[PDB]
């Protein structure tokens, strides 16, 4: 059960104003209620959860970030909420030069995914002219075709689909 870690990760940052807005992930969530704000959404044919800090949209999931995708994203709350980042100063400059949509597709059976989104959320962090959204491949299949993407992680930037050659 998610019970425990939930509480060991959320109950500290309980003081601060990380908001989740989610949808079609109730029984989950509705554990998250007891530390953090978190709005229910209508009309959902598909789940998600956008996570903020006031009116700011730090990411959107599109999907449930359950199995190996909970940790980094219970990490990202508490990393937000205390607005501390863990990169480098050279990937912090770096970080800060992107501009635009960014969008990583990963499945819950990838291995090198949660390093992906770790890192990713970090990077939404520190620059705010960073539009992240993060996609499970197996229930958005249609973004994931969109995008021509097979295996994951996949990291998508300006919606554009490089093809070699």
């Amino acid at each position: 059960s998610y019970d425990y870690v939930i509480k060991e990760y959320l109950n500290a940052i309980k003081k601060g104003d990380i908001t989740i807005q989610q949808c079609n992930g109730d029984s989950l969530f509705h554990e998250f209620k007891n530390y953090v704000n978190v709005e229910t959404l209508n009309n959902c044919k598909k789940p998600l959860v956008k996570v903020k800090r006031g009116d700011r949209v730090y990411y959107t999931y599109y999907g449930i970030p359950i199995a190996n995708e909970l940790w980094p994203f219970l990490n990202s709350l508490v990393r937000i909420s205390n607005n501390v980042v863990n990169l480098d100063e050279r990937e912090v400059e770096l970080a800060k030069q992107v501009r635009g949509s960014v969008k990583l597709f990963v499945t819950p059976d990838c291995t090198k995914c949660p390093i992906t989104a770790e890192f990713l959320y970090q990077v939404s962090q520190i620059n705010e002219n960073v539009k992240l959204e993060i996609y499970d491949a197996t229930e958005y299949e249609e973004e994931r075709d969109k995008y021509r993407v097979l295996s994951v992680p996949k990291i998508i930037f300006n919606d554009k689909v490089e093809i070699p050659g």
